[PDB]
């Protein structure tokens, strides 16, 4: 009601659309809206952080782009795009009697994806995907110290890693490490659903010394399996993300998790006067709490980087890195092993009608002039996993699809740990 | 169902009552109930853990006492006696025709204040206080190695002790340190409500360094306020109690805030290597989850402590301590100044119904002049053993003012836990 008397004054020229608030018409203007032309209070900034990368189990956004709220949206209709605009903002920004009249067109495109991309009130800034990677590097609201930057140790002396793997799942972390061709001494892994250990048990040839429930580790344990060189580990996504139909709460059960990590992580550190090279990665979800976001970048100490698996895989798999690990901003490079169009990563017979796959036109496959799932050992394809790798024990397929889909992007993670080659022995 | 078949297998002499769980009847008997005869399955036990001193805005208990569950609860019409009793276990363990004639008896005692104590089939076991104390050392499923005991500085080298106090409220940890006569070099506090800030500014004449938020509070912050000798914290009982109807969440709140006690413990303690004493308090409410108390126990890396503040002052203000302080174990003592009655903490024209009032129709404890009343707040003061008119420091409404003084630890239950500490720092 006041954002919309505001862009009326806005289109007499009485006020700059750059001078007010486009998501919710607040005047406490601090930054500027990313992907349009306006500018953005603070709380929509917690509003945008929280809501923008949320998607129903339709694969459509959740809330609108521009506000991240609204009542009712408008699903766009390009293909692989999933944007939503509600009702409210278009009354605004493209005028009152443009909304009624797009409905009526069947063909209709978004805003982000309309062809002459410029209109009248609303117009699309043009370096919107810089400004994108730029936003997250403009969350300084959390301010910290950079990370400690220790000497590289020479060829000579290096000696082979050792691994603390907490929420191990399928064992990707030593699978990206063996990728690497670094030696590991010993890769201890607290984990509790069968499924996960025994594909880690096979696909990594006992090597595993497989763990009890991480709240039952003490400091004790820690102690007496050896120093450990590096201490990686991701909370759960289930129930932290909006995918899920059972929200009953976002930081039960998840949070505790967390909780492990931190302090199995402090447990693990190296006292100070022992410069030894130690390191550690977390990881987590982007669709999040803000307030839970500070809580996490405060007791680690550290800013979150955000690091989406489009950049050199075929899914869209955007997650947030906590960590030490030298090299952890610089941008990603994807090889040429690495597929970037499904269409790849498909049996053959199959083709596909999206380039990318959203998981957090719900089956994403034409075979045979007919819908179908990605089988699973595509799904092995989609997130860089070698061929035929969850095929271990006798589970069915949607137990095994959904322990395929919460495991991390295996490119991301060897770009993540490919400077770990400086400091430990190679084979 | 299956729980009264096999009661009734018990009273035909074909089963014990003593390898049967009175509360649910499951088979897997591990412990004995600890007030009633009858075994004890571990799910009970948790059970009971939880719920046993919950109680209703009434003042009695929220579940029956036998299996901390229940359907309708039979409440005691004895004088000072909150417990309720479900109509199911009382056709158990009395008889399925005594409960409905034990309705229509019109001054109904309980079975825990029954005259008599001894009926058919419920029997009263005798040292159910000291079974009740043992219950507590009972919690052996969460094993640790005890708290590290440091040996004691000379008298001649000892200094003044530094307190982080967090979740600071009416400064009472820094008051029960003035009571022993300990000196304090410095005592900072972080605390966000103004009303218990100025209580603190006023009553401790300036000597508190104040802080904003404790999410606020940096690893920076706790190296740079100097080395930390005692960090002491309590965390919110007022969503985490059953006493609060506004039970939204558990742990939404009042947890992450424990988190926060749990980083700035880490920050503020010496390294290993570093053998200077230091210690720590925490303390929380006992009708808490047992999960949750798994989970606070497993951090802490530490066995609780619940110390009921009966005995020592005029108040059920039972509690749990985590800590290092030498001595957190050993039983209470009750000076002559600690008042164990209520009526000597009313005021003169004021005489007490009750011996012991806990808050956490007689929902006014005081009859004066024919007539129901709310204790003063000077006298809620004095039941916790603060200072007379300690809370009278700005103009605040009494509503607050009393929720003020409700949430704060009990003075003699701190003094008692404080009070080793002059063995390891300077006095006056
Ligand atoms: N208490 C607990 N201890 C260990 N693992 C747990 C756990 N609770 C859940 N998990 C498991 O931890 C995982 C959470 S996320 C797993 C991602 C993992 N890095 C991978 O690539 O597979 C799930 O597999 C979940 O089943
Ligand atoms: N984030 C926060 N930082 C500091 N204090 C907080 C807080 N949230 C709540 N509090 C306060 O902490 C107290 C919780 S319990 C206080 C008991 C205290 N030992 C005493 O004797 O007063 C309440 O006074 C509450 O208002
Ligand atoms: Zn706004
Ligand atoms: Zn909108
Ligand atoms: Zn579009
Ligand atoms: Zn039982
Ligand atoms: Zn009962
Ligand atoms: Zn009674």
């Amino acid at each position: 009601r006041t954002r919309e008397r505001l862009v009326y004054e806005v289109r007499q020229k009485c006020r700059n659309i750059e001078d007010i608030c486009i998501s919710c018409g607040s005047l406490n203007v601090t930054l500027e809206h990313p992907l349009f032309v306006g500018g953005m209070c603070q709380n929509c900034k917690n509003c945008f952080l929280e809501c923008a990368y949320q998607y129903d189990d339709d694969g459509y956004q959740s809330y609108c782009t521009i506000c991240c709220g609204g009542r009712e949206v408008l699903m766009c209709g390009n293909n692989n795009c999933c944007r939503c605009f509600c009702v409210e903002c278009v009354d605004l920004l493209v005028g009152p009697g443009a909304a009624q009249a797009a409905i009526k067109e069947d063909p209709w495109n978004c805003y982000m994806c309309g062809h002459k991309g410029t209109y009248g009130l609303l117009r699309r800034r043009e370096d919107w995907p810089s400004r994108l990677q730029m936003f997250f590097a403009n969350n300084h609201d959390q301010e910290f110290d950079p990370p400690k930057v220790y000497p590289p140790v020479p060829a000579e002396k290096r000696k082979p890693i050792r691994v603390l793997s907490l929420f191990d799942g399928i064992a990707t972390g030593l699978l990206v490490l063996k990728d690497l061709g670094i030696q590991v001494d010993r890769y201890i892994a607290s984990e509790v659903c069968e499924d996960s250990i025994t594909v880690g048990m096979v696909r990594h040839q006992g090597k595993i010394m497989y763990v009890g429930d991480v709240r039952s580790v003490t400091q004790k344990h820690i102690q007496e399996w050896g120093p450990f060189d590096l201490v990686i580990g991701g909370s759960p996504c289930n129930d932290l993300s909006i995918v899920n139909p059972a929200r009953k709460g976002l930081y039960e059960g998840t949070g505790r998790l967390f909780f492990e990590f931190y302090r199995l992580l402090h447990d693990a550190r190296p006292k100070e006067g022992d410069d030894r090279p130690f390191f550690w990665l977390f990881e987590n979800v982007v669709a999040m709490g803000v307030s839970d976001k500070r809580d996490i970048s405060r007791f680690l100490e550290s800013n979150p980087v955000m690091i989406d698996a489009k950049e050199v895989s075929a899914a869209h798999r955007a997650r947030y890195f906590w960590g030490n690990l030298p090299g952890m901003n610089r941008p990603l490079a994807s090889t040429v092993n690495d597929k970037l169009e499904l269409q790849e990563c498909l049996e053959h017979g199959r083709i596909a009608k999206f380039s990318k796959v959203r998981t957090i036109q719900h089956f994403p496959v034409f075979m045979n002039e007919k819908e179908d799932i990605l089988w699973c050992t595509e799904m092995e394809r989609v997130f860089g996993f070698p061929v035929h790798y969850t095929d271990v024990s006798n589970m069915s397929r949607l137990a095994r699809q959904r322990l395929l889909g919460r495991s991390w992007s295996v490119p991301v993670i060897r770009h993540l740990f490919a400077p770990l080659k400086e400091y430990f022995a190679c084979v």
